[PDB]
């Protein structure tokens, strides 16, 4: 038995088995992208231009996608075995999912009320406050459904897009827009008092970017055994960085719900998590778990750094493993997908249960190694600090590339109407 009633009441998106051309999937995606950017330009209805935390929200903060938040819980429960489930059967698969979705809306409002209750606006007029929360959580809802759309009518993924979309925009705007940095620096030069601080963060991004890219390129190549033929053949590569993509998004996401739940459960109760004051946290768990990026790396707190990095690393390894018991690379299906072609490893064992085994073995370490790295990287990428959010930049770079491939797997599937599994 399960929360199937309300669960069945929750709307979905009609997936046509019809012909959805590349051109269409594309044009579909585009439509989503824009409404998003548009939603980013329209201010919420409130009589007063009081607080402008564009910085916060617009650096991965509020566009948060309560989804991520919710997904974090699922991974946690269905992860620490707290609610053991063998997805395999369409039940558990659609159970874990459908359920997470609902929670995504619950959190949609919880986050909403949590933001205003965290003093994100200033005037807590119970009336106006309510009104705001409405609009807010509801917009996030539009994203949940826009994702559904892209996820079943376009290319790439909603979340993924949105992340890359937000990051990319934040860069072009922050660097070249109105109050752009490239300008503020250029002008500072004309003015005759060259200000390194203006050009600075721009450099930081390039750096991060160059770095993030290099790391994104490394792969774990696994030689393969000829398909019924003889001699050296395969050399299959796995995405050592992209493997822990979704994972790292959940990690930095967790820290996000801490700073938000700390400040929240600070000016609305007892300082359980930490003492903030001045907007953010200047003490407590929150403190020891607050990313140091923005403009320039902060050396004036060596210990703070260490803790964080280690704190992140361990959190990344965590969601990675929880990505293993759940979804992730499931050998079972790897089994025959390796079998049909009959391409056993380069090592040996052309037997189903055989290969299938050497795989269920190589996974964990790979997954664990992956995230540990990624997380470390992302963290160090924040120390260095870059526009849009070093960490965000990382995700983007990857999400963008996984998007490119997508555009190719599509560009080709737009010819041989059959090989939609190879």
């Amino acid at each position: 038995k399960k929360l199937i009633p309300i669960l069945e009441k929750i709307p979905e998106v009609e997936l046509p088995v019809k012909e959805i051309t590349f051109k269409e999937k594309l044009k579909w995606t585009g439509i989503v992208l824009v409404l998003y950017f548009i939603m980013g330009c329209i201010d919420v209805y409130t009589a007063g231009a009081q607080i402008p935390a564009i910085f916060g929200g617009t650096l991965i903060t509020l566009g948060i996608g309560p989804i991520v938040t919710a997904g974090i819980i699922m991974q946690l429960l269905v992860g620490s075995g707290i609610i053991q489930m063998d997805l395999s059967i369409p039940e558990n698969r659609a159970l874990f999912q459908g359920c997470q979705k609902l929670l995504s809306i619950i959190m949609c409002f919880v986050e909403a009320v949590l933001f205003v209750g965290a003093g994100a606006f200033g005037i807590l007029t119970p009336l106006l406050a309510f009104l705001v929360i409405i609009q807010i959580a509801f917009g996030s809802i539009i994203l949940i459904y826009l994702d559904e759309i892209v996820s079943k009518y376009g290319i790439g993924s909603g979340i993924g897009l949105f992340i890359a979309a937000g990051v990319s925009q934040t860069i072009f705007v922050g660097a070249l827009g109105p109050e752009g940095y490239l300008w503020k620096f250029l002008n500072s030069l004309i003015q005759g008092v060259p200000n390194i601080e203006y050009i600075a963060p721009i450099i930081g991004t390039i750096i991060v970017f160059l770095m993030v890219v290099y790391a994104e390129c490394m792969r774990v190549e696994i030689p393969l055994a000829h398909g019924r033929i003889k001699g050296a053949v395969g050399k299959y590569p796995i995405k050592f960085v992209y493997v822990s993509n979704i994972p790292v998004i959940l990690a930095a996401a967790l820290f996000a719900n801490i700073q938000l739940w700390g400040l929240a459960l600070y000016r609305m109760g007892i300082p359980i998590l930490g003492h903030y004051e001045g907007g953010r946290a200047v003490d407590g768990i929150a403190y020891y778990l607050s990313t140091p990026y923005g403009l320039s790396s902060v050396i004036s707190d060596p210990i703070h750094a260490i803790v964080y990095m280690i704190a992140m690393i361990i959190t990344c390894v965590m969601f990675g493993i929880f990505w293993v018991e759940t979804t992730g690379l499931d050998p079972k299906s790897m089994a025959k997908r390796i079998g049909s072609l009959g391409m056993a490893i380069k090592g040996f064992r052309k037997s189903e249960k055989a290969i299938e085994h050497r795989l269920k073995r190589y996974i964990p370490p790979l997954t664990v190694m992956s995230s540990a790295f990624v997380g470390f990287l992302a963290t160090i990428a924040n120390f260095i600090g870059a526009l849009g959010g070093g960490t965000g930049v990382l995700l983007t770079v990857s999400i963008v590339y996984r998007m490119y491939e997508q555009l190719l797997r599509e560009k080709v599937s737009e010819l041989h109407p059959a090989i939609a599994k190879l």
